[PDB]
């Protein structure tokens, strides 16, 4: 039954218009979000609610396990539009604990097409296998890998010419890594924020145009 969703929407919109009848008309007139949210598709991690933001505040991309790949024009086009056209001040890379995408990459079952999508997380598990082997429970390994994945995606975002060229032309932009707890509702900083060229390894730094 879809009728519930339509009815929900009619009531939501009418409720907002009673408190402020111009709410939508005003929002529709320009696009000025200050944040881009890059997170997981997981239904339990909706961006606006988690950080108490309103329509118009958060430009959003969501994919399975919040992965930022250097040849993915889907995610890269969101970033590029956000950085170049909307001039968002912050990119919030948010992963979450218990992530199914991350969990599947630690196991050996074929899930299909998504196997290729997640293989970068598999590389990370291999890269940190000596660290992950040390952890006694699977939930612990999954959760730590969730963290490692966010930190890696922050690096990936920061390495794009999109972000570097913004810095080159003096634009203020920070890439943050956070992780959401589906068990406790808490959005936690991983403290891996990058805000300028001087923080990138030399191997990744691109010269200005
Ligand atoms: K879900
Ligand atoms: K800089
Ligand atoms: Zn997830």
């Amino acid at each position: 039954a879809l009728q519930q969703l339509f009815e929900n929407n009619v009531r939501w919109a009418e409720a907002i218009k009673q408190e402020d009848p111009d709410f939508f008309a005003k929002l529709a007139r320009q696009q000025t979000p200050e944040y881009l949210w890059i997170g997981c598709s997981d239904a339990r991690v909706p961006a606006n609610e988690i950080v108490g933001m309103l329509p118009g505040d958060l430009f959003v991309h969501r994919n399975v396990a919040n992965v930022v790949l250097h040849t993915d024009l889907n995610c890269l086009s969101v970033i590029q539009f956000a950085v170049d056209v909307l001039k968002v001040k912050h990119i919030l890379v948010t992963g979450h604990y218990g992530c199914g995408g991350v969990r599947a990459s630690l196991h050996n079952d074929q899930l299909g097409l998504i196997d290729g999508w997640l293989r970068s997380i598999r590389d990370l598990a291999y890269e940190y296998r000596e660290h992950l082997e040390q952890l006694p429970t699977e939930e612990e390994r999954v959760d730590r890998l969730c963290e490692l994945n966010v930190i890696q995606q922050v690096a990936n975002v920061s390495h794009t010419s999109i972000v570097q060229n913004a810095w080159h032309r003096g634009q203020s932009l920070s890439v943050h890594g956070c992780i959401y707890g589906i068990k406790d509702g808490l959005w936690k900083n991983l403290n891996v924020t990058v805000s300028g060229l001087d923080q990138l390894p030399p191997q990744y730094r691109l010269s200005p145009l």
